[PDB]
């Protein structure tokens, strides 16, 4: 039942050069000067100053997002917030401001291409409607390579802000956001804490047999349009470099996760898989009656978690 | 009412610099050497030789697709076939081969990003899931700018083939394919004939109000994510440069169209709009009981049309 | 079509005893002591104290909800927030706390029988699944009679709080919440300002013909079960006593509204009807591409509106 | 599948005070004077007289329903018919008349609050849309407490009629009706026979995990709105007092049941559970190709059963 | 809109040989000997005898159906009941008995091919899934030709029964049944009265444009498979011979009809068309909130209608 | 589940008189004179002549379909193509012509009542909407009896054509077509090869429990209307005479099959069952990401298969 799920630890797909690909990709990122930029932005709020933050990342694409700071003498604890797949509305400015009102200097990084950042990477060949399969035929060209690296830089940028306490930076997000939170934490020692609501991009090879809704199906859709058995092999190969089950091993920050047992977008199994590959101070909140949706009960859970580690 | 539809002809949205934009765009295309590449490809068919065709286009992107030729001494009539939005399966090789079996040296151009070509253009900023709104904030960066230009070059490349009779080249496609067929014909004098099934990318400002299905709704979806009123204005502005109702005026080739009266993807009105802006030897086949789908009746219609004009 | 909607103003359905019914109801409510009850409640937030607020209302029903106050020297501006139909999750505590973080001592009243309050009123006879048609055969027994009165008292309770500035109280809500916001403002002079998102319970006689989704259809559903032509007559009769188009006339507070042109739950026409019956400093924000859902662009709209009038 | 269903008999959930609760409840019912009322009702039929029957029950609620009697000298066998959840159309008068035409003095009790009767019980707090979770936080306040008691009284009233043969009274119903039929038989010795189609309100703790359709889902829906873990425990606690698997033990009348193997409203397992807890002259008609719908085959089955035992 | 519907009366499509076709068809029917067959059948009811009735009709096909007679010295009024399209379950026996219990010697004719009679007519060529388009390319071969004639014979057979009062025979049915009821009445003087619930087979040329649900869509479906435009014309040509709007002119019996304004199977317009083409003593009961379904209110309506005219 | 599926081989349901029934049925077919008729038909294609073929079959019913022949000196390899359940649009003329363009003299038999042949068989009693349950109460009256026999005759007719090489006739089809292909091959030695995509009419007793889509459900639907337990008994009895799992044993021809693992119309299990009852040179192509739809990958598979065996 859910007993078999608590025990599920798929086999990892990481390839021999897993660490070298990421070490090499971090070295390309280091190659690009951040050139951070700040610009005050007016919003109807009291006790919080809002800014437009800009910096340069992998491939020289310009990343953007709103940066809200508690209107009070710092230094402050900080949060880098990551939005969901194709679910960024008005740059999620309202959520960002609210986080700042909670006492966190928080930056909502917009995911290149979807949110309002720039994706500089060429599109090698055809792919299914969406971002999931863009550059899927090579880990060098894969969409999430750039985005993952953008997350790391996000942390590098804010960490340098005088108002930010570099030792009290948290990384949070839901679905796609949760995956970026984990990936970032796995690739960077900057974040002190991790909060992922039902994380995405996890256990691709199973998520494909079990998901009943977009956008894990984009992969299936891609394979329907490209039947080449070699294509499928290469695709799953490049996907393993970004799969949470392979990155979870590198996370040593205390991390809190959530999952709804009727979630059809991000199937419970895929989330448990990720969780069971974490070997760090961790916890998984399980909600029997919720799917891929805002879970009230968990909200208050992560507020405590964050307060107890960052405030 | 078929009556109301038959008389529907919306005011053009073409901006004052419409012609200049395309002249400048064509000049950027001319800037890139095609340097075409051919490579024999094995396929279980007799009487037809299949190839992988490659060439360079706008932004120096490698454009590809299968090229099937009747295995008989030419020169042959030629077809450049354009596939539907997100509807290219295995490069539509089977359809291409079949066209060749009909006596046409035919090339199925893969649309950069979706089919199997290479889209070299940067992604300026955010956009809705899909290609519809990529680079939507400027006609210079818009997704279909590159693709339109790829279509023109496709014609330029195959037209230079010794086995191809440059005087007997047709351009065909359905939905997105039909739009590319028309656009290509509008921007190039190479094609002698045009065949468009329920054409896409037409009458954007109405499509967004009548479409009950994807993906004219990616535009709507894009506006939901970007509420700025200035964004909507700019978006529709850049869209007018690619809208069939503005390009139809340039088509002088004999062109045949189809439309199903229950089509919810590519609404009848948007297709009539395009048709009513054509000022050329034209015809619109109307099918009361069909939607956005293969229309058997029209298939035989376009076979005759093509045979009469290209197999003359 | 926006043009037809802009000019749409249906004839009022208010019966001749409309005013008397409400005077006599507001009077039965005066009959009940409020007997408020405050109780601190722990919540992972800084700068805000959270309470459980209790009070007695019409019928001797005990109404409840969370009350969050800015943890800073009063007095503060106040908001009474009303939740949507069957859409109260965990008493919407997270939203309430967030409002307090914005500088508003805000109370989220739970709708009797729906959200967490007590509905003391008998159920006269059969009715369709839901609250819409409960006690529908008489304006004395109708479900929303009690709830409307609960809203008025809500204002009466918080207004008496020493930390609350009685002359800076706002009333807000979406859908059902928006209707309660308007109704409350119409029946009470306490609220200084009104914000309603796609308001509900408006223009019943048309809603039943244009609604393609629940719950306006509960009325239709009720008539299918009770074919008696008299029943329909009586039903629409009692409904007119609660219809926004009949109450809008009494609203003298500056009020801000929103409506999405593809809203199928709360049809644009029904909302315009309400708006066009307001005779006060008013504004209607129209969103072409939105339905019955959170509208980001409007959230910032009401923040300004509230800030300029209450802060 | 059928094999495992036949042998499915979940452990009872009846709490230690199960019997006391019902003894006390029956005592409260006895406290209220029946004072039943009859009123002739014209209906286009021959060989039958139709009446409107009224009486008082738990909480002082006036329960009603059409009462049709064979227009022939008595005494007659009698049936107390119970309608389905939210499925009472025009008081199901046509079905009632038809039963009378079959030779049964039959009364169609309308379920208080939904069918066409009065529910006098207060609504303690919030609950999910529907009746399922009304007063769910206490067995004293739970919705079906009153309704169950109404069923018992129904039998007490029609049993006192001179035209009714008290020794030949049957209790029948489908879904919700079937549950009331069984519950009534379990709480009263009046009924000689029981016939229930795919009975409802059975094996709650499993129903909530297998139901793919309303309304066993109102419970799930209720928990989504009230995440408190205590709430769920209390809810299932109060539900056990009304669960058929706990009441079936008291049924000593010959009883006939039906179940369709593709029923998604009232899952086969939940019905088998009830059946396997009956310890009397029981029979279970199983229909492989039917769901939650009128089963023609079973219709003729129960006609024989009733004719055999009552005519 | 009820306004527009009330006045809707499309031009007849009857071809010039309309009358001749039916005269010739009736002649062919007369050519076949009824050789009726009655066989007692056991059913759990009292006061009613049930039989299996058999007779021969057009094309030498054996038509069947249950025949229930009031177990009391006749002669009795009689009803020939026609079932819905693909909606005959167990020969619809339970309803035939219930009609007998109302004092009517009633026969439920099973429609050939669907119900349980025998369709002897060859299938000329391809057609869409269903009966709608079987033999559609010629009025001689069309499916409903045989069925219509079966209905006429049904009346001829039962009328000859000694227990049946030939002067008091009614014809009733819903949807397909209603169409057969009307058609039968139009082609035979035997029936004294007609009751059709939302009749089918009417205004084919519009039905195909307004129907949002089966089975009028079978025609559309047939044209998708056979694009030949001459084919659509021949089809509509043969259909006119069976269209109610063309037969309604021959009905001189008092007839009662019903229609639900949200009916999507049998669109209101098509039903109004039929009723506006009736020049007999007619009446149309209109139900705003009902679709293609059992309408309680109308049930009692037709009971009175039948009782007044037949009892 | 591929491992469980690969080993799935349900016990045959063939009744003791299985062989006799088919021997007797074939005898009745032989009783009817072919009397085949040919009629040139116009179609916009070069290198192919199209005809409308007519002949008489079981019950003296007229069976028909288009017959396309490569416009050249034969003899040619031949294909009998069978269409899907209720899925014959315009007699599938375009597909037939395309097959001819591939070098095959191919005949698309229209299934009686569906595509365009005549079903002379009486309808014994009631049945569920559709053809599935027509005459279901007896194997003598069952719908597919006639159709199966029509398939055999189809082979007998085309085989007699001078332009057809009787030694190189293939039988192909998808879903219902695949079942007819297999059935035909099982009842006739004429066909040299068999290609069936997601075959239908297979493992009825399980299909009715796993099918989430029409039309295996017509059977379920039929039982809902006829609750008599003796009806279900008789129904499954008559169905066993036409179930592929019982016929597969007779197929000697090399046969190629396909199945998509997410097929809900024709469940994988039912198809594996059929495949595992084949005792011949066989192969099953399995596609993980496809359902009951055109599978581009398998298309090219069967082209090779057919080319190797028929075009040598």
């Amino acid at each position: 039942s859910l007993e078999e799920l608590k025990k599920y630890k798929p086999k990892k797909t990481a390839r021999p050069d897993f660490a070298d690909f990421w070490k090499k990709s971090l070295e390309e990122l280091r190659q690009v000067e951040a050139e951070p930029t700040l610009e005050s932005y007016d919003y109807p709020v009291k006790g919080v100053k809002v800014y437009r933050l800009t910096y340069q990342s992998f491939g020289h694409s310009k990343i953007e997002g709103f940066y809200a700071v508690p209107d009070q003498t710092g230094p402050h604890p900080a949060l880098v917030r990551f939005h969901g797949y194709n679910a960024s509305y008005d740059d999620g400015i309202h959520d960002i401001v609210n986080w700042a009102l909670h006492g966190y200097a928080t930056f909502g990084m917009l995911v290149r291409g979807q949110g309002g950042s720039e994706d500089t990477s060429v599109t090698p060949g055809g792919h299914a409607l969406g971002w999931m399969t863009k550059g899927i035929l090579s880990k060098d060209t894969y969409y999430y390579r750039g985005v993952y690296l953008d997350a790391v830089r996000a942390l590098e940028v804010i960490q340098s802000f005088p108002e930010v306490d570099e030792h009290r930076i948290g990384v949070i997000g839901g679905s796609q956001g949760g995956a970026l939170a984990i990936a970032a934490a796995a690739l960077s020692d900057i974040p002190k804490v991790v909060v992922a609501d039902y994380p995405y991009l996890s256990n691709f090879e199973r998520a494909v047999d079990v998901a009943l809704e977009q956008p894990y199906l984009e992969i299936n859709s891609y394979f329907r349009r490209n039947s080449d058995p070699e294509v499928e092999e290469k695709a799953f190969e490049t996907l393993s470099y970004f799969d949470l089950i392979n990155l979870a091993g590198w996370v040593k920050q205390p991390t809190l996760m959530a999952i709804g047992l009727i979630d059809q977008v991000t199937p419970p199994s895929t989330v448990f898989a990720a969780y069971n590959h974490l070997e760090t101070d961790k916890e998984l909140k399980v909600y029997r009656y919720f799917g891929h949706e805002f879970i009230p009960a968990f909200q208050t859970e992560k507020l405590s978690f964050l307060q107890k580690h960052l405030l």
